[PDB]
């Protein structure tokens, strides 16, 4: 006769490129039977600037992967890398060339600009030289969405009518995913084939690829049609779940809990409304399940808050025929669109923050604001102009004040006077800074609920709140990005999040000039002081494709990624 | 246009049979949106002597399926279901009919005596006739074993041989999986196709379905082959993962800890002996792994233990080797190619580990050895004490050996082999499933194979017992405190698999004897369900499970209780 594993590279096992075969830039030291501990792993920089990846890895990791993992490799390329252990009281090292083979888009059409997608460094400051940065895009499938759910006929539907559809199968993209560091260089790929296939019609390998985050335990959850995963950075799935069969259509987000949970945002299938019209809802619809799958808690947003309210959504621009205002009409088909009512794109919701101080939730719903919601299923406040608020959610909306405390007048549609205070519209990523904040992506579509005179006059903000729950205050106490107009306007999608070691405000606009038709979409990656406001870091991604939205980015670091 | 779902059946949703497609006998009431509170399952019994069953429903479980679960239908029958719940402050209740299919076993050729397994209930003492058991069993495949691991040349072998074989990839076959009640009924069927597919050559299909065990959630674990899994009782696949890289071959055990770990016991793959010659070894290691397929710790009991002991090894019948020879005293080699075969050193089955229990007072572990008998180990991976015939014991491990007392505390005197004098003090030998009880005593199945470490002078001369030894850590001493079977004899005489559980519901010892009458020839083997009253040894349950095929051995079964499936 047969043939032989291959025989060790050092003083352990072989080393193997890509052992799980979904991470063509990783490799693994095999233990062959070693025992042994305080292992350190570095990569090397590629050329005179290249940047240096290093860290140590942990006990489990070594169990699990019978090996040392690799992680920061260049492609095509022959990496050098050091790894240093312990064994038998005495210490040792290796270096090891790896090669590496080559980074492939299988989804490229006469819409493609080239096979990947561009970096462009811009600003990196000294003392930043070693972060790296998971970019979460995707591209452009050949034929787009190709498959709907089936839905429910209606009593006004034509007699001789084909059935309806319902849901948002077509909610359906290509992955594009990988790490980025200071020099625009690839130094991470999942393999497209890992989770997604385009090509063929199996709908567990469908969906849009999202709501990356780290878990406790250095991994990532993520969640993609109609299933949600766990993996690491070895290209290893650790877990992989169908969704509940009462629920569907997962995107957006997902975060593990310190309880063992985790959080998803979905829509409930078969729903059945007052009208006894059966659709599957859209995104109004949050999880709590567990490592088994199973269903600990569901919060009904539709039985939450007002699916009726059409204050923000009534003004929004409908290129998200681009521009123009949102026109909404009462016969709306139910679906993936925006319309009140379940079964319609009422809500939007983006993003989940778990609130352990109070086991509550915290959530931003596009098209109506941000809220948190309590275990019992209470609205707890409410931060939104109070336009189209009704009783008894109105109770609940927060009071602006200022440094003192003090009332700032603004109007139902959030227009402030006299300060700086603003809401947030079509906002994203409301989560909570480990400073004991809450941090929001201001998208700023529909700011004010009302579009304005010209397109290139909409910004995006980056916006930190100080909340007093048990007064209903809220209070503006930072925000960047107001300054620097259609350049730094991203519409859509987008993240930011509070960096205490080097106290910088994280962002990543994922949708930067969307709108320049034939032009590729802009993903900028930002570090910005939060002493100064100076720019830290700045890097672009350009799409592959024009005019096709990056969703969110993460500040990865290597020390935690291998416990 | 399109064809509609089905349309509610009662005051909620349609009724579902089998949702998920791996159970058969289980249906599901669709919630259809509908808020409900207090719910209850009632399945009335089949005929006049039919066994009812009722279970609540938990709000996760409805919420988990979208619906009420139903278990516990009878296969090819309209079964008369009951359901009850509060919805909107008032009392609700609907009455389904819900038909049923049939049981398939996809595993047949002409051994078959029949397609299915049969049942003889033999004794059934008042108040125990609800009762339900979970068997889990097995059936031979048609080709049997058909794929072997690679393994490493070594020197000794010639020079155009192709390579060796390593590991235990054979040990292969389709389960046969359903639970019984107190009329030898069958009122719950997991499909076959669930976990294995014996006609295609995907391994992830593969192995030999074990180590059934309940979790904290009233679901349930399992391993087979070089995967393990999660299930519930409505046939739902929860987890599925590979073992880690470095592993293979899992078996006999699988058990969710208070920890939500998992320990799961197996062999590792290219393990480097001193010689340099790499094997993957036999049931000698324990893992312990988190929900995400991770690894958290992991016992090495080559290293931990002795695999040159050969006190037991020897002394034993080369007729449960895997699959003429019966009786015959086990004859050591040294020469014996590494694989699953009886001998000495990593590589071959030198241990056989059957058994894990986690000892949550003081983080250690409790290891079966069928053929070294019952360790426990420490998170320290330091031995902490041995219960087996100190022959063959070198030090350190010698002086961990636990010391026979009576009920006063006094030396027992018990020779090298295990034979004691002036008491009813037995070790145990070959034994299985050495798990914590209720009371915090440890319960053991002592198959009886090899014991006093010879073979007896004529092959019927084998008795099992139900045994249960009560430990003191702190001075080495261990006491005998129960046991039962030792006067049934041979007919009550399981070599291999099988299992003790101690249930202070009833205060009853429950116990399945998976491998009885497993060499007569041409005959069925019986898998023996029972309950003993702890008090009075009196038999309150008895009953028998036959093969489908002959001398085709059952693992194990367990004493399910529906209050307890969904949570």
């Amino acid at each position: 006769a047969g043939f032989k594993p291959a025989p060790p590279a050092g003083q352990l096992g072989a080393v193997i490129v890509d052992p799980y075969g979904n991470a063509p830039l990783t490799a693994l030291v095999d233990l062959d039977s070693h025992v042994i501990s305080d292992v350190k792993v570095t990569v090397h920089g590629k050329g005179e600037k290249g940047v240096e990846i290093s860290y140590p890895v942990g006990q489990e990791s070594l169990k699990t992967y019978d090996g040392v993992p690799i992680f920061g490799l260049y492609q095509k390329f022959a990496n050098k890398v050091t790894v240093e252990w312990k064994e038998n009281g005495k210490v040792m090292k290796d270096d090891y060339v790896v090669h590496t083979s080559a980074i492939v888009n299988n989804y490229m059409d006469n819409r493609s600009i080239s096979d990947l997608q561009q970096t462009k460094v811009i600003k990196v400051a000294p003392g930043f030289e070693d972060r790296l940065y998971l970019v979460n895009t995707h591209t452009f499938t050949a034929q787009g969405s190709d498959l709907h759910w089936h839905g429910e006929k209606d009593k006004n539907a034509g007699i001789l009518d084909a059935g309806p559809a319902t849901g948002a199968l077509p909610f359906d993209i290509a992955p594009f995913t990988f790490i980025v560091d200071t020099e625009g260089e690839y130094r991470w790929w999942l393999d497209q084939d890992t989770f997604y296939d385009g090509r063929d019609r199996d709908i567990n390998k469908r969906g849009y690829l999202m709501g990356i985050r780290e878990t406790p335990r250095g991994t990532f959850t993520a969640v993609q049609g109609q299933h949600w995963y766990e993996f690491d950075m070895m290209g290893q799935v650790l877990e992989d779940h169908k969704l509940p069969r009462g629920f569907a259509d997962a995107t957006h987000e997902s975060i593990e809990t310190p309880n063992g949970t985790v959080l998803l945002r979905v829509g409930k299938s078969n729903y059945r409304r007052d009208d006894g019209v059966h659709v599957t809802t859209i995104r109004d619809h949050i999880l709590e399940v567990d490592k088994s799958g199973r269903v600990v808690d569901v919060w009904d947003l539709t039985k939450i808050l007002d699916p009726k309210r059409d204050a923000l959504l009534g003004a929004l621009d409908a290129g998200a025929h681009a521009g123009q205002q949102a026109k909404l009409e009462p016969d709306t088909p139910f679906g993936d669109a925006l319309g009140v009512g379940p079964g319609r794109n009422w809500a939007h919701v983006n993003s989940i923050a778990y609130d352990a101080k109070d086991d509550s939730i915290i959530l931003s719903s596009r098209h109506q604001g941000v809220v948190k919601i309590g275990r019992d299923k209470q609205v707890k406040w409410i931060l939104a102009p109070s336009k189209g608020w009704e009783k008894p959610l109105a109770s609940k909306l927060l009071k602006p004040v200022d440094a003192n405390g003090k009332p700032i007048t603004c109007n139902e549609n959030g227009l402030c006077e006299n300060s700086d205070f603003d809401f947030t519209y079509t906002q994203n990523t409301a989560w909570i800074s480990s400073k004991g904040t809450l941090t929001i992506f201001d998208n700023g579509d529909g700011r004010h609920l009302e579009q304005p005179a010209l397109p290139t006059m909409k910004y995006s903000r980056f916006v930190e709140y100080k909340i007093d729950e048990k007064k209903g205050t809220v209070q503006q106490v930072w925000e960047y990005g107001k300054e620097r107009g259609y350049d730094f306007y991203s519409p859509i999608t987008s993240i930011i999040e509070y960096q205490a070691d080097r106290n910088t405000m994280f962002g990543f606009g994922g949708s930067i000039h969307l709108f320049d038709v034939g032009q590729p979409t802009v993903g900028k990656l930002n570090e910005i002081d939060y002493k100064t406001k100076e720019v830290k870091v700045e890097i672009d991604v350009l799409s592959d494709k024009p005019n096709q939205t990056h969703y969110r980015a993460l500040l990865v670091r290597p020390q935690q990624m291998f416990k």
